[PDB]
């Protein structure tokens, strides 16, 4: 494995901690060459014990793609790597509050989220995707499980450099993935937000779903969701991919809704 000094961190600067789920929590000493006695909590990905050449080359590809995508506050960013003195470690931002799906579920009547919190969560995820889309990145598996939440409740898209129930019909039938299918997935994600982590299409057997969808079946409005946000979901689920809003447009619409949503409802 060849070295890349723009990202290399010496292996002894990383104190490995607990498993996160392979991914471990760790402390990086002097990650910022400016502030060299500072420790920063980071997440580190490395290979499993019985892991194949394929697994290795995918880890590297994911890393290489992360290098190219550049930084955004609403995605999980690359921070460094140890590639030399032993096993490959890929170092990324740590999100202390875990994934959004579990974050939401734990806050069903851990503390209540306001309506404004919920819309602002959607906004942030949309911003992340707007960025990824602007860099011509197609996610393919956008879902609340693939958003992570920081200590400061910043939402960050996960696993963007690499379930049927989040796939646009044209992804579902023809394996055609586009920015537009990701928008479909975002509509499902919106629905997850406003059900506080609900299971999509409850009781619908997977094998029935594409038929149901081609037929025009769509999820009902969550019990506590405005008509406005439900129409956004529905728009994301336009049968015709061209007719769905862009992430650009969703960001603008959500920004306006956030601003009109009080901290008190
Ligand atoms: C190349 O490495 C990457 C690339 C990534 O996206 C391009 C991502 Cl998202 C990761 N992350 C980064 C990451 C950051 N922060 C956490 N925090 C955390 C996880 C679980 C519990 C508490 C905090 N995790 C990250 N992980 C995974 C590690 C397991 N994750 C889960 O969402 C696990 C859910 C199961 N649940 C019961 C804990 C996210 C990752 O896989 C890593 Cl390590």
């Amino acid at each position: 494995l060849p070295e890349d000094p723009r990202w290399e961190l010496p292996r002894d600067r990383l104190v490995l901690g607990k498993p996160l789920g392979q991914v471990v929590l760790a402390e990086a000493i002097g990650l910022d060459k400016d502030k060299p006695n500072r420790v920063t909590k980071v997440a580190v990905k490395m290979l499993k014990s019985d892991a194949t050449e394929k697994d290795l080359s995918d880890l590297i590809s994911e890393m290489e793609m992360m290098k190219m995508i550049g930084k955004h506050k609403n995605i999980i960013n690359l921070l460094g790597a140890c590639t030399q003195d032993g096993p490959l470690y890929v170092i990324v931002e740590y999100a202390s509050k875990g994934n959004l799906r579990e974050y939401l579920q734990a806050r069903r009547p851990e503390e209540q989220l306001s309506s404004k919190d919920l819309v602002s969560c959607a906004y942030q995820v949309a911003r992340g995707m707007e960025y990824l889309a602007s860099k011509k990145c197609i996610h393919r598996d956008l879902a609340a499980r693939n958003v992570l939440v920081t200590e400061d409740n910043v939402m960050k898209i996960a696993d963007f450099g690499l379930p049927v129930k989040w796939m646009a019909p044209e992804a579902l039938f023809d394996r055609i993935y586009t920015h537009q299918s990701d928008v479909w997935s975002f509509g499902v994600l919106l629905w997850e937000i406003f059900t506080l982590g609900g299971s999509p299409y409850p009781g619908v057997p997977v094998e029935e779903l594409f038929k149901l969808l081609k037929e025009g079946h769509r999820m009902d409005k969550p019990s506590n969701c405005t008509n406005e946000l439900y129409m956004m979901m529905r728009d994301c689920w336009h049968a015709v991919p061209s007719q769905r809003p862009t992430f650009k447009q969703l960001v603008e619409d959500l920004d306006r809704i956030v601003a009109l949503t009080s901290n008190q409802e």
